[PDB]
């Protein structure tokens, strides 16, 4: 019987022994928590979301049960994790990680919060200390790292699998540690997350797309709670889950590309890593805090809004519009021709640049059919647009020290005049612009709070969340009381 | 947005519209119910099994909760289906279907009983009539049919996936029916079973095998209950889940053999069927009622107990033992050389032929290293055992009018004489020996009941299960009452 594959061991040793010493990671983890909870609160206005929430059997009584913020539910950790994971991801406004695999590592808050809430209450009733919110922040940082770092070079999308398996893996490990797993239990849990069935991503792709794109994450972090619980009950592990021949994850599920059914070269049938596990992912995570736009177009629309006062007058006089960009924006979001659905304008670099040049703003209303086929000047600006890749933009898109998403917009006029090239290399949600965006993230948190809580409670919630040292010192159960109903 | 894939529509129209009036199907389903429940009761003596049972949070109260037979547990139907499916499969004594895919369709009783128990109670508490056991028998027949008919020609271990996904699909189907689903809800439920993740089978193969081989099924019927309930909450479906290019089940998971990572010829990249759905599987299902041995050797062990009085005192005169068998037994349980643990001996045709040849019997005690060593004659005879494939046996193993599992044994002596050749082509648990097998199935139920209930309760349970018409008219909640504690 082999020992555990090393990928599982390296996660295990990280989760158990790594000491987070980055105060920036702790800071932005705190802001992630606020941002993520606000997203969840807002989703409670959407009955296609809320129809999933609550106990499986009405009237069920769970001692010391975990709370779902914004509700009165008290559930076992496994269903509370499902519910929280569900609401914080539902509207696709939560944090993002863009790499070989795309993902939303804040989704892991479902498992973290539900397990830590339940366990503080249980320990309190036994005369022991509760867990502190400091420990949920550390759990988030590690969940981010595990998911984000595996995603740096490993794409599940290309083998036809949803990215939600990283949520399941990361949640299993971080929830196993919150439950007090030792090394052998932790490794056992990780092997069950990899032997587990992994969801297809069929529900993310037309003509079969659907609202499971919104709850796959919560269902994954929930399953991570359940796999940790199983390992804590003492279940044995599967040591060669990844490497085993014929039967292992690598041969069965990571050895063929979905587009063509081709076998991968042997050197590519494993996970590969350019770095270890630290606190890189939380430090460099993207927040959605400006224009509602695909991230590759975020800096393009910011330049177009600034360019507005030099094009607002005589938009007809516009002759040439040049959008200099990075290559992935050209691959994923550059589109020519008719924009039929609101999903097509969502994914058109020219559409999302024409609207803020004309109106000085890009809001979610500007994608509805009645708007596009009402202002033909959008299509007029759109045919005038030339998109040129900048080598430097595309390379520093990949450079680990930079991780740019850079766009530059220059509008020319029929007389030969131009405005000059407004270049924006980093979107407002980026690490480089934290001093700028963190106030926007906070006003977005205050607005999300106000859709669920009265002003008295809103201020009390914000004040605690604004105070790092007081937040960290707060028991998880006392933090969760603030969030109920 | 396409219609649902034809496979899903065929399953749904069968589940909603097919009327079950087959007298033999309903009689063997009632014997199937006894045998399955008695198997699960026996598992309660095994802490590795019982460590998985009960609520996730100790002390949880579930109004109208489903019961787990042989325990005092009262759970939601998802956890209840997990525990029932876990316990009835744990010891690998429950019924079997051998085809392109092997399986144990009785695993679906976990989802069927938990849903039908909870729903009867909840309906009683709102003044509605409860479900009857006739409905659980019909749900078993349908679940047996969906799983066992897909397994006729579609092998999932050749693509490196556990067969348990057929438990999830069938349990999803019949539980959605019991919950009252209409056609659009049942289609959506079915589509979520296929888009779901499908476990690897690493845990069934050395050197990684472990006890998840015992609870994978309970985990799969539990997941089926959960997805059925997701569909009844109105969640939209995924219509081209199987046939979608690139993202569908066929392209991602059914397109490669895991031996060699070789792509299948195009025409075989989908499920094939030799017939439609009816009541075929349950009528031809296999019960384990004779010796405790791997199915491919039950007629071998039988042919040896017959040969035992003719050799019982000439053991040192045996010079050649010829075992004429079928192609699957040779491949799966023909093992020369040392046998480390009981699992080896459990899956070694020569062992399960030699022991009965010597001691006129075969029980679990014989798979003990202590018993093995105590008698060196086992290996003397194992080394004299010539295994030969009969082409007929292998063909009739496959033909749908027969489903033979055949073993002929012949014993030769140093002086050149021999016994005859004793051929047993059908094991006792086969449809062709229903008459003789049913006495043994009932005695096996009676013994297993007696490891858990005192004699008068054992009598009430046996007497009720004995009478087809009485059992069928019994409310599910009252049947489950008898099985508590």
């Amino acid at each position: 019987r082999p020992d555990y594959d090393a990928v599982l061991q390296d996660i295990a040793d990280y989760v158990l022994d790594y000491r987070i010493d980055s105060t920036e990671a702790l800071d932005t983890a705190r802001n992630c928590l606020m941002d993520t909870l606000g997203c969840g609160l807002l989703a409670l206005r959407f009955p296609e979301c809320t129809k999933h929430l609550g106990p499986l059997v009405e009237g069920t009584l769970v001692p010391h049960g975990a709370r779902v913020p914004g509700t009165s539910f008290r559930l076992d950790p496994v269903k509370a994790a499902w519910d929280i994971g569900c609401i914080v991801r539902w509207l696709d406004y939560n944090d993002t990680w863009l790499a070989a695999e795309w993902g939303h590592p804040s989704d892991n808050l479902g498992g973290i919060l539900a397990v830590a809430d339940h366990l503080s209450q249980k320990r309190l009733a036994n005369g022991e200390a509760p867990l502190s919110m400091r420990q949920v922040l550390e759990a988030m940082i590690m969940a981010h790292e595990i998911q984000g770092v595996i995603a740096l070079e490993n794409s599940f999308n290309r083998v036809g699998l949803d990215h939600v398996l990283l949520v399941k893996v990361a949640s299993t490990a971080v929830c196993a540690k919150l439950m007090g797993a030792d090394r052998e239990q932790l490794l056992a849990a990780l092997s069950h997350a990899f032997v587990d069935g992994q969801a297809l991503r069929t529900y993310r792709h037309a003509p079969n797309a659907g609202s499971r794109k919104s709850w796959a994450a919560g269902d994954a972090t929930s399953r991570g709670v359940r796999l940790a619980d199983i390992a804590l009950r003492g279940e044995m592990g599967i040591p060669g889950v990844l490497s085993a021949p014929q039967w292992g994850f690598y041969d069965v599920l990571f050895s063929h590309t979905s587009k063509d059914l081709a076998t991968k070269p042997e050197d590519k049938r494993r996970f590969s890593f350019p770095q270890g596990y630290g606190s890189y992912v939380m430090e460099n995570v993207l927040f959605k805090i400006s224009f509602p736009a695909e991230f590759h177009a975020q800096t393009a629309a910011e330049a177009a809004v600034r360019l507005h006062p030099l094009v607002k007058d005589r938009l007809q006089r516009i002759s040439r519009i040049v959008i200099t960009t990075h290559e992935s924006a050209i691959r994923i979001i550059s589109k020519v021709g008719p924009l039929a659905n609101p999903a097509d304008r969502d994914h058109c670099l020219q559409y999302m640049t024409a609207v803020p040049l004309i109106f000085g703003d890009l809001v979610a209303e500007h994608y509805e059919d009645a708007f596009h086929a009402a202002h033909p000047l959008i299509d007029r600006l759109r045919e005038k647009m030339e998109i040129v890749e900048e080598p430097r933009y595309s390379r520093e898109y990949l450079e680990a020290d930079k991780r740019s998403i850079a766009n530059a917009v220059e509008v020319f006029f029929d007389d030969g005049s131009s405005t000059g090239q407004v270049a924006v290399e980093y979107p407002l949600g980026h690490r480089r612009r934290r001093a700028e965006g963190i106030p926007l993230l906070q006003e977005k948190f205050k607005a999300n709070l106000a859709t669920r809580f009265p002003p008295q409670r809103c201020q009390r919630i914000f004040d605690l969340c604004s105070h790092q040292a007081s937040l960290e010192a707060t028991p998880v159960n006392r933090f969760m009381d603030l969030l109920a109903i």
